[PDB]
């Protein structure tokens, strides 16, 4: 029952990804709009989102689509798509090629289908409930490691955050002291996929929106990973994820400094 | 006479890079030695270093070569090569493909030639004093931006550090508040090249060794960047680098928390 949703997710992610490909390296300061204090958006994000939404609604006209840049369209369906048309906008504008398109479907409150496309590397991560997780048609799974000194952890948190920065610096410092490496690549959907692929053992990302994480959560769960979502799923949330050992370790650190 | 040194630097970087390409994804826990409190090394790092050194000394048998993993070879020379046979070891072992081979030459105390090879992406950054900086034979230059909110800054510092972690957290937080983005990719030589290429406006990396930075400093300077080295150049140093605007900003932040001389 999920296969058609999954193939459409992938096509929609590719459709937005093509916009990203055609414009990579072309976005000048003249084209950047400010959102809030530190966020940027351009015609690239918005055009990608238009294309993704169009694809999804042509196949599933009664579905709801929720995108970062232009909001929601639909009439109240239990099938809700959460779309980040450009995850890694700052990286994209700078020419740092860690950026993605994220297309995730939830049924009620359960994430069931995900596709995350990295256009610069032509790498498509995908997965659906009960069907497994894949990158370009190779099956993927989280790494088995439980040794903290061998673990790698990806992290992110915003500047000008809702929480005091000290909370994130304290969680960071305690995890940093124990693990082999910590990396901050700047695209949360890609971080989830790299845990799912078995590159990083754990991840902690703060102040996420549902389009940041929905597709990656499907892929992570199908890869055997586990996660904890702190806060409101349809609002601003925090994600702690990994294999079982690193999820548990990061969560126990975070609990000293914030309620989870 | 820099052209012959430069072409050899590139060949040596490729020679080590080929060892990295052949073994990427193959290093198991069995193969990993622990160096200090948190550092790893494997047969891959050491084989890459052997190949790089062999190339350099076949062409320049009287030069000095200094590698991270097996130290120095030579008999005293004005010409000293500083080699990181695998910059980004932890990334490499994990399968995160941001890693490089760094091959830099100093004449006395002046860096004069650099090559940094990213084997996964087959991207060779190279430069020499007065000859420019290049990536795969396209000329490169640092970005012009002076707007902090548009700037991107790459950073790194170690998890068992000589300085108290609070110093690095304080410098980080003050730069983070003002700039558009901060990124931690995990390979200092690659960070220097990404500033040289015009991707990131600035960089701050703490507790570096000379093989981490020599090649990248040549490339950065030929790209029009500027840098400040804090500490002993032939010892453990810190680097603050960027275009002029971001170098100055990051340096002014760091001065609040550490002596930058
Ligand atoms: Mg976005
Ligand atoms: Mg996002
Ligand atoms: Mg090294
Ligand atoms: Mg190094």
């Amino acid at each position: 029952n999920l296969k058609k949703y999954l193939e459409v997710a992938k096509i929609a992610a590719l459709a937005g990804g093509q916009v990203l490909k055609e414009n990579f390296g072309k976005v000048k300061k003249e084209n950047i709009e400010e959102k809030g204090e530190k966020d940027f958006v351009s015609y690239v994000d918005k055009t990608s989102e238009e294309r993704i939404k169009e694809v999804i609604l042509k196949f599933f006209p009664d579905h709801e689509v929720v995108g970062e840049e232009m909001g929601a369209e639909g009439s109240g369906s239990e099938y809700r798509w959460f779309i980040d048309p450009l995850d890694g906008t700052k990286n994209y504008i700078n020419g740092f090629p860690i950026f993605a398109v994220s297309v995730g479907l939830v049924k009620g409150e359960e994430p069931i289908v995900g596709a995350v496309y990295l256009p610069y590397f032509d790498k498509l991560y995908w997965g659906a409930k009960g069907l497994g997780a894949y990158v370009n048609g190779k099956r993927i799974k989280v790494k088995d490691n439980e040794s903290l000194k061998h673990a790698g952890v990806v992290y992110g948190f915003p500047s000008r955050s809702r929480r005091d920065i000290s909370i994130y610096l304290n969680i960071f410092k305690d995890v940093f002291y124990e693990v082999g490496s910590m990396r901050r690549p700047g695209a949360a959907a890609v971080d989830l996929c790299m845990v799912a692929e078995g590159i990083f053992d754990g991840m902690m990302e703060f102040e996420m929106k549902p389009w940041d994480i929905t597709a990656g959560l499907v892929i992570l769960k199908e890869a055997g990973g586990v996660y904890t979502l702190v806060g409101e799923p349809f609002g601003v949330s925090d994600i702690i994820a990994g294999n079982k050992a690193l999820h548990d370790f990061i969560l126990q650190v975070a609990k000293k400094y914030m309620e989870v």
